[PDB]
């Protein structure tokens, strides 16, 4: 891993992430004026359960689908065989949704963009799922404080997918292989931008873990009787 290596990995995995977030980070900052109203509020809270899980569902099955081109522009992801493709992707898309979050959360406001404009979490109370949907704004609420760059986001999820203690996994050496190598880029990054302080304040990979096991529990229960089709990109 020569330094001329691990900096085209960074700027590689950069690039990626760059080509498949889905929302552009200056549009996220300029519709921060642009919240929900107290009538549109009482709006969101009248629909049913089974609207606002179709909405969410609609919503996070679109930002699933970006995680996923993401994966599949990471360097050596596409040589893994198609079941370690789907094992990591199936472990940890979510995961790495619950990170980009942070980027449409206003730690000012407690608000995240939904639907074209910020609103709090009472946004959500048709669902009956406060205490959950109470447990992503705080995590996103943690992730703003740190102030994660773009890069830093491409790099951690990155991180995020490629994790080789993944049970399930046909190649587990070559998943290593990718994780380190990842782990190179994202520690020599660090350094070069002076944001070593970061790694120490990040959270356990087991609280995202346990914030998306009961995120798709409630997922199948809600799915269970309500299915639907989405578009794709
Ligand atoms: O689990 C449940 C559940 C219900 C709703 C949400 C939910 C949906 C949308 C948002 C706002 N989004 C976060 C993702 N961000 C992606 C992104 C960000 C930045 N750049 C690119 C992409 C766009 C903004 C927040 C939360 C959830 F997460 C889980 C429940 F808890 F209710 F039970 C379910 F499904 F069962 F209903």
């Amino acid at each position: 891993a020569s330094l001329t290596e691990i900096e085209h990995l960074v700027q590689s995995v950069c690039k990626s992430y760059r080509e498949t977030c889905q929302l552009r980070l200056e549009d996220l900052l300029r519709q921060r004026s642009n919240i929900f109203s107290r009538e549109e509020v009482t709006g969101y809270q009248r629909k049913s359960m089974w609207e606002m899980w179709e909405r969410c569902a609609h919503h996070l099955t679109e930002a699933i689908q970006y995680v996923v081109e993401f994966a599949k522009r990471l360097s050596g992801f596409m040589e893994l065989c198609q079941n370690d493709q789907i094992v990591l992707l199936k472990a940890g898309a979510m995961e790495v949704v619950l990170v980009r979050m942070c980027r449409a959360y206003n730690a000012d406001n407690r608000t995240v963009f939904f639907e074209g404009k910020y609103g709090g979490m009472e946004l959500f109370r048709a669902l009956g799922c406060s205490e959950l949907i109470s447990s992503i704004f705080d995590f996103s609420h943690s992730l703003s404080a740190l102030h994660f760059s773009e890069d830093e986001i491409a790099l951690y999820t990155a991180l995020v997918l490629i994790n080789a203690h993944r049970p399930g996994l046909q190649e587990k050496r070559k998943v290593e292989q990718l994780q380190y190598n990842l782990e190179l880029a994202f520690h020599h990054h660090l350094c070069k931008t002076h944001r070593q302080s970061i790694l120490a304040k990040l959270p356990p990979k087991g609280k995202l873990r346990s914030l998306c096991s009961q995120h798709v529990e409630r997922l199948q229960i809600f799915q269970h009787l309500h299915p639907i089709v989405v578009q794709a990109a």
